[PDB]
């Protein structure tokens, strides 16, 4: 008396719609008895035809697995295509009913949605981070089912494939108009933490794996680690602004583009300014500035409002590979390393946590975990910055977008927009294009980072603008 294991149904995985983006399909698994086998011989020719196998090396395979009470034929057959072969009825043949895995929306949400190994257990993405809850619980025959199979359970996505289409293709376009190699786009909901869209290029056909390069495979958006620069300018500001001695009409001397401290020079990207307020410390993303106002509160405040908003922290989406990066700690902050962390290179992050970073500043200061899940029930979520500040820091930002000198390409067509472009370093020096920013500016509902790797706020700042308007538009946001 022998035990089988009858295989559970997959849960299905749908958008936040209901819209299908994983299904466990029928097919069946050929086994064979070789000991059954090796009696009927004269039939193997026309099985190794039907199996797609070759007539001496299906025969070599038999005769050598001949003690082998069990040996597989093949897995994956198509359940009719699967008959053919017992439509042969050839002793020592015997057939397993078995689920394999559809992804409709293919290469468009593969990194998200990820894919099943050939035992139909999670390998990337959400097919892996919630293998268990998508897996069910096995059966079990022996005579009698001792134990019947449980069907794992649907689980609905935050993504709205919606989103994620007008993503996917507005980065491509970008990518290909911009020679670049490589990029990530990602969509939050400010108020519920809800990833709506994470696409990143180059992608793949989760449906055909064959020739399936690691570099279309690789998860940008929660992988790759980059000193976000200028684009968390927006932190050190929030700081400076709750410390109780900046306002925005505040003004520092930047002249003339170039500060020493000590053996170190502080060197403005441009070097044409004397005087300014703070809106224009972050037009012109004056690293002078941003260092006189870091110097002037301490390194300290910053670092807490960077931890605060989740910078270099664990996201806790349990996505494989998910790297944390790193927000440096000192007892002591120099002047060099105070500097460093206020204009964005003492530090590296995730396109992920960034835009979570974002949308807290968006939901005036609130921030939400993350989410790859629908959320129904809203968590409370932690002021992490008061709603004040925050609101300031909205209106600095939008007047980055739409003041004159400012990123007119991040501009959205019906909105208001706010946001703020950088150079990013990876993580021997490696350049990305970065536009993080929130829309509408005034009442935020969405954040969203573009990153593009080595194009070959001019690259990022255009792609934010077609996906941000698509995006409001698809969730009837109205236009301010």
């Amino acid at each position: 008396v022998r035990h089988i294991a009858i295989p559970a149904h997959r849960g299905l995985i749908t958008d936040r719609n209901g819209e299908p983006l994983a299904v466990s399909t029928p097919v069946t698994t050929l086994w064979a008895n070789p000991k059954e086998l090796m009696t009927a011989k004269e039939r193997w020719p026309q099985l190794a035809a039907a199996l797609g196998q070759d007539t001496k090396l299906f025969a070599d395979r038999i005769e050598q697995n001949a003690e082998r009470e069990f040996i597989y034929l093949v897995r994956g057959l198509t359940p009719e295509q699967g008959e053919g072969v017992i439509a042969l009825k050839v002793p020592g043949v015997y057939s397993i009913e078995e689920f394999r895995r559809f992804y409709p929306a293919g290469e468009v949400v593969a990194h998200a949605v990820g894919f099943t190994d050939v035992d139909d257990r999670g390998r990337e993405g959400i097919e892996l981070a919630f293998d268990e809850w998508l897996a069910g619980v096995p059966g079990k025959r022996q005579v009698q089912v001792t134990k019947n199979a449980k069907p794992g359970k649907t689980l609905a996505l935050s993504i709205d494939l919606r989103l994620q289409y007008l993503a996917h293709r507005e980065l491509r376009n970008a990518l290909l108009e911009n020679g670049a190699k490589a990029g990530s786009l990602v969509i939050m909901d400010v108020k519920t933490g809800e990833i709506l869209a994470m696409t990143n290029q180059p992608t793949y056909n989760p449906n055909n794996r064959r020739n399936l390069q690691p570099a279309a495979m690789r998860n940008r958006a929660m992988i790759d680690v980059f000193e976000p620069g200028s684009t968390v300018k927006p932190f050190s500001m929030s700081a400076a602004l709750a410390s109780g001695r900046w306002k925005p009409s505040d003004i520092v001397d930047v002249y003339p583009g170039t500060l020493q401290i000590g053996r170190y020079t502080i060197r403005d990207v441009s070097r044409n300014s004397r005087q300014l307020d703070l809106t224009g410390i972050l037009i012109k993303s004056s690293n002078v500035g941003i260092s006189k106002i870091a110097f002037d509160i301490g390194a300290e405040s910053i670092y807490s409002v960077m931890q605060q908003v989740g910078l270099g922290q664990d996201t806790g989406l349990g996505f494989p590979g998910e790297r944390v990066g790193n927000l440096p700690n000192h007892r002591k902050w120099p002047k060099a390393e105070t500097a460093t962390l206020a204009y964005g290179y003492g530090l590296s992050v995730t396109a992920i946590q960034l835009a979570h970073a974002y949308a807290a500043l968006a939901n005036d200061g609130k921030s939400v975990p993350l989410s790859m899940t629908r959320v129904d029930r809203v968590p409370d979520g932690v002021q992490v910055i008061s709603p004040e500040v925050a609101s300031t820091v909205q209106g600095m930002l939008q007047q980055v977008v739409e003041a004159q000198g400012g990123v007119f390409r991040a501009q959205v067509p019906g909105y208001h927009a706010a946001g703020k472009s950088g150079t990013a370093r990876k993580v021997e020096n490696a350049y990305r294009s970065l536009f993080a920013g929130f829309a509408p500016a005034t009442d935020p509902r969405i954040a969203m980072v573009v990153v593009i790797d080595e194009p070959s706020g001019l690259v990022s700042a255009p792609v934010f603008s077609k996906v941000m308007a698509g995006a409001l538009r698809l969730m009837n946001v109205p236009p301010d």
